[PDB]
């Protein structure tokens, strides 16, 4: 209904990353209900970017996840008004990424705004040399907590040197309205880079997400 099996949404980012200040304008499609979604992300300020793509990548939707039925899709039930999220990411060389997101739904589009904030970045690491490329897929734990959706999960980077570089993220997510939570859960997530241009300012994106039982 409110909801349909094809769904656009845009994406505006602000952010700052040891300091460099930027912008990011995108637009992106998916199908909520079978968890899949592609973006086309733009460099609109500060381009390009003096650090690794990949920091941002997690930042640009969790209206598409596929759920089964007995499982409440607490973040879809929440449009029209939508939710906001905020996260935290600890790198283990002591970088650090905090968001804060928008999600509503205006003329049947999804709406993202999102701040982010890094900080503590070495300047030799894999982040600030743009030495990363990608991140495994990954599993949230999901479970309910004071009237929010919160999921945390390991996640790691691969590396140009054939390495690993690791990270913890926290995330909540509150729904503009009341609506039904689920129990605790766990979410399958495959995040790719599909294309992209030489200094990475242009930049395509694949999630496929899936709700499954722990």
């Amino acid at each position: 209904a409110i909801i349909k099996e094809f769904m656009r949404f845009k994406v505006h980012m602000e952010g700052s990353v040891n300091g460099h200040e930027f912008e990011i304008e995108g637009e992106g499609e998916g199908r909520p209900y079978e968890g899949t979604q592609t973006a086309k992300l733009k460099v609109t300020k500060g381009g390009p970017l003096p650090f690794a793509w990949d920091i941002l990548s997690p930042q640009f939707s969790k209206a598409y996840v596929k759920h089964p039925a007995d499982i409440p899709d607490y973040l879809k039930l929440s449009f029209p008004e939508g939710f906001k999220w905020e996260r935290v990411m600890n790198f283990e060389d002591g970088g650090v990424v905090t968001v804060t997101q928008d999600s509503s739904l205006q003329d049947g589009e999804f709406i993202y705004k999102v701040k982010l904030r890094g900080t503590n970045f070495p300047s030799d690491g894999p982040v600030m040399q743009k030495k990363t490329m990608g991140w495994v897929a990954s599993s949230e734990r999901m479970y309910p907590e004071d009237g929010a959706l919160k999921g945390e999960s390991k996640q790691r980077l691969k590396l140009k040197d054939g390495g690993h570089y690791d990270a913890e993220f926290w995330t909540t997510y509150k729904a503009k309205k009341p609506v039904q939570l689920p129990g605790a859960y766990n979410v399958n997530i495959k995040l790719d880079i599909t294309s992209h241009n030489e200094d990475y300012t242009i930049v395509e994106q694949y999630e496929r997400a899936e709700g499954r039982h722990s």
